[PDB]
C-alpha cells in the first residue's frame, strides 16, 4: 500500500432518488492539494442521508452519502500539518477554515467554504475523487463517508484521541454534537428551566442529554412513535407527550402542561408544522426555540410574527454551534472522562453490505442509530 | 378640585376606523382601587395609533388611543404606595406588576396582565372610565392618553423625577425606549459591529441612537422616504440606502455592501416582507434580526427556515426589553445626565385640538414625532 495510488474499494453509491443504495465498486483518487484520504472504520446512519434519498436535500446526483463517521488516516496530502497517517480522525460535517469571517467570530460555526448552502457535490478545488464505471460520483457535504475510503480536506477533518472506540465515537461527527451542542451552547439552557424536544431520534435524545447536562428541571419529549419514549426517559425526559393522543393542538397542551409555555424548546424533526408549533409553545416573553432539523427544500413557512414580537427568540444550529476542529477533539476527550453516556443512541450495529437494511430500520422507526462497521 | 369626582374634559375619541379623531367632551370617573388619575401634560403621536385608525391593531372601538405621554398625578386611588398626587409620571405601554412569571424572570418585560396579546380595551377590573354621550369608551392598552385627564393602574405608571421637561420626556414612554432598548438590550449590539435599520421614524432613529450608543462601526439606514435620511445621518447613520433606487432586491444589496450581511439588523417598519428581508440581510452564521414594528393582524409570513438554520437569530421586542417601572425612571434619570440627545426626534409641537393635523404629518411622512402639548 503506497501513498499515491488509486484504490479500488466498495461504496454505497446512490444513483437517483427513491432508490436503494447500490453498493458497488469505486476507484478512489489519492489526496490532491490539501486533502486527506481516510481508511474508514465505522459510519453512522443519519436521517440527513434519508433526506438525500427522499429528495428533501437537493444535492447533485449520483452521490456517495454519509457524514456521520470515524476512520483512520491512511494516506495524506502534500502540505497538510494537522494529521499524519495512522491516527484516528472524524470527518467534519461543517469545516473550520480558520481564515474566513465566521471562523474568527466568537460564536458561529457555519464556515463560508462548506457544501450545504450552495451544494456543489464536490471538493473545494472543484473536482471529485470517486469514479464508478468510468463516470464521476459526487461527494456529500465534503465528507461522503459511505465507502471504505473517503477523501476530505484538512479543514473538514478532526484529529481525535488515539484510544477512541470508533464504533461509538462516530456519533460525535454528526448527531450527538448537534443535539448536545444545540442544548448546551446554542440555546444555553439554564438550570431549573423547562425544556421541550420535538422528535426523539439520535439528535433529539442528544438534545435531552444536553438539557439534562445543563441541569433542566423538566424535559418534555414529544414524538408520534411512542416506543421511543421508552428510550427518552432513560436519558432525561421527565415527561413524555404524544401528539396523536390529544385532539387539542399540542401548542396548547405544552402551554397548559408547563404553566404558560416551556422555557426552551427544540425542533429536531425537520418539518415546518413542528417548527411553527415548537416556536409557539415557548414562553411569550422569554422563550427560546431552536430549529435543528433541516426542512424540505424550496418550501416556506406560515408564521404569525406576533409570536416573535412579544419576546420570543427563534434560533438555528448546524452542528450544534460547535466549531468542528476545535470542539470534536474536546468532545471525544470529554467522552474519555465519561461525561456523557453515548451507548443509548446506538441500537443496531450492521456491516456495510447490509446498508439498506439499516435505512429500513431508520424508515420504519425501529432504530435510533444504526452503526455501519466496516 | 377634589379627588373623587367625575371630571368633564376634552378627549380625542375614535369611534370607528378610517375616520378622524373626534375631539369631544368625555366624563372621567375617579380612580378606584390601585388606580391613578393623571393630569396629562404632553402626549406624543405614535404610529401604533395610526395602526388603530387604519385597522391593523384590532382593539374594541370606540377607543381613546395614545400611549406616548407624560403627565402629573392629580388624584390617587386607595392602596397606591408608589406615586402620590403632584409628582410627574409616565404612563406605561407595558406594565410591570412584579408578581407574574415574566416579571420575576431576569429578561422579559411582556407582563402577563397587559392588554395587547388579548386586547380587552379596559382595565383589570374589566371596567372602563371614559363615558362620552352616555356610552362607555374603551381604554387603549391600559394607557389611554388622548385626553386631558386619564386613568391608569399603579402597575402601569412610572414615577419620574420632578424636574423633567415633559414635552420631551414623553418620548421615553413608548418610542425612544423601544428603539434604544431594542438596540442596547434586546439585540445587545457589540462594539464595532455593523447594523442595519429598516425604517427611520421615531423608533428607527432611536434604534440608530442605540446602535451608536453601543459603539457600532457602520449603521445602515434603509427607508423609502429619502428626506428622513437627512435626519438619520445626524443621529448615527454612516450609510443610507433607498430600496427604490435599486432594481436589485435589497437583501443582496445589504449583503454586497456589508460583505456577507450585516451583524445586527432591525425591522421597525411593521410589515412582513421587510421582516423576512431584514432577517435575510443578516450574516448567515451570527446574524441577529430584531423585529420591532407590529404587523397587520392575523396575517402570516412566508419564510425559508434555512435562513434561521444556518445560524441566525430572530428576536422580537415590546418596549425594547425594558421592565417599565424599573427602566423608565432610570432612562429619564439618564436623560438628566444628557446621555442621549432627545431633540432630533421631535419635529412638530401642536396643541391637542389640532390632533388630526399631527396624524396627517404622520401619514404624509413629513414628521418624526408630533408632540401634543395641552
Ligand atoms: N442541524 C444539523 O446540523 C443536523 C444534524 C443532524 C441531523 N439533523 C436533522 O435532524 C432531523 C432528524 O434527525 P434524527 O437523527 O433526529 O432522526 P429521526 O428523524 O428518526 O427523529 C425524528 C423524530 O420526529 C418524529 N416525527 C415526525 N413527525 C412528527 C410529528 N408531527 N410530531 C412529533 N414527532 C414527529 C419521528 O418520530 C422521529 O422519531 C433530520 O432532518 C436531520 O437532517 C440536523
Ligand atoms: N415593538 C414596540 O413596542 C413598538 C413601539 C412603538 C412602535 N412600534 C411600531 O413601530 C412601527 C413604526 O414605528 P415608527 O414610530 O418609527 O413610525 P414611522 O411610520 O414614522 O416609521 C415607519 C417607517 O417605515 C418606512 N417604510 C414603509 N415601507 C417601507 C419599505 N418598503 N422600506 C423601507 N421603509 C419603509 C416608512 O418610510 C417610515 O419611515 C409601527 O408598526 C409601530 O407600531 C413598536
Ligand atoms: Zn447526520
Ligand atoms: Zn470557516
Ligand atoms: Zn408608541
Ligand atoms: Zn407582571
Amino acid at each position: 500500500s503506497t501513498a499515491g495510488k488509486v484504490i479500488k474499494c466498495k461504496a454505497a453509491v446512490l444513483w437517483e432518488e427513491k432508490k436503494p443504495f447500490s453498493i458497488e465498486e469505486v476507484e478512489v483518487a489519492p489526496p490532491k492539494a490539501h486533502e486527506v484520504r481516510i481508511k474508514m472504520v465505522a459510519t453512522g446512519i443519519c436521517r440527513s442521508d434519508d433526506h438525500v434519498v427522499s429528495g428533501t436535500l437537493v444535492t447533485p446526483l449520483p452521490v456517495i452519502a454519509g457524514h456521520e463517521a470515524a476512520g483512520i488516516v491512511e494516506s495524506i496530502g502534500e502540505g497538510v500539518t494537522t494529521v499524519r497517517p495512522g491516527d484516528k480522525v472524524i470527518p467534519l460535517f461543517t469545516p473550520q477554515c480558520g481564515k474566513c469571517r465566521v471562523c474568527k467570530h466568537p460564536e458561529g460555526n457555519f464556515c463560508l467554504k462548506n457544501d450545504l448552502s450552495m451544494p456543489r457535490g464536490t471538493m473545494q478545488d472543484g473536482t471529485s475523487r470517486f469514479t464508478c464505471r468510468g463516470k464521476p460520483i459526487h461527494h456529500f457535504l465534503g465528507t461522503s463517508t459511505f465507502s471504505q475510503y473517503t477523501v476530505v480536506d484538512e479543514i473538514s477533518v478532526a484529529k481525535i484521541d488515539a484510544a477512541s472506540p470508533l464504533e461509538k465515537v462516530c456519533l460525535i461527527g454528526c448527531g450527538f454534537s448537534t443535539g448536545y451542542g444545540s442544548a448546551v451552547k446554542v440555546a444555553k439552557v439554564t438550570q431549573g428551566s423547562t425544556c421541550a424536544v420535538f422528535g426523539l431520534g439520535g439528535v433529539g435524545l442528544s438534545v435531552i442529554m444536553g438539557c439534562k447536562a445543563a441541569g433542566a428541571a423538566r424535559i418534555i419529549g414529544v414524538d408520534i412513535n411512542k416506543d421511543k419514549f421508552a428510550k427518552a426517559k432513560e436519558v432525561g425526559a421527565t415527561e413524555c407527550v404524544n401528539p396523536q393522543d390529544y385532539k387539542k393542538p399540542i401548542q396548547e397542551v405544552l402551554t397548559e402542561m408547563s404553566n404558560g409555555g416551556v422555557d426552551f424548546s427544540f425542533e429536531v424533526i425537520g418539518r415546518l408544522d413542528t417548527m411553527v408549533t415548537a416556536l409557539s409553545c415557548c414562553q411569550e416573553a422569554y422563550g427560546v426555540s431552536v430549529i435543528v432539523g433541516v426542512p424540505p427544500d424550496s418550501q416556506n413557512l406560515s408564521m404569525n410574527p406576533m409570536l416573535l414580537l412579544s419576546g420570543r427568540t427563534w434560533k438555528g444550529a448546524i452542528f450544534g454551534g460547535f466549531k468542528s476542529k476545535d470542539s470534536v477533539p474536546k468532545l471525544v476527550a470529554d467522552f474519555m472522562a465519561k461525561k456523557f453516556a453515548l451507548d443509548p443512541l446506538i441500537t443496531h450495529v450492521l456491516p456495510f453490505e447490509k446498508i439498506n437494511e439499516g435505512f429500513d430500520l431508520l424508515r420504519s422507526g425501529e432504530s435510533i442509530r444504526t452503526i455501519l462497521t466496516f
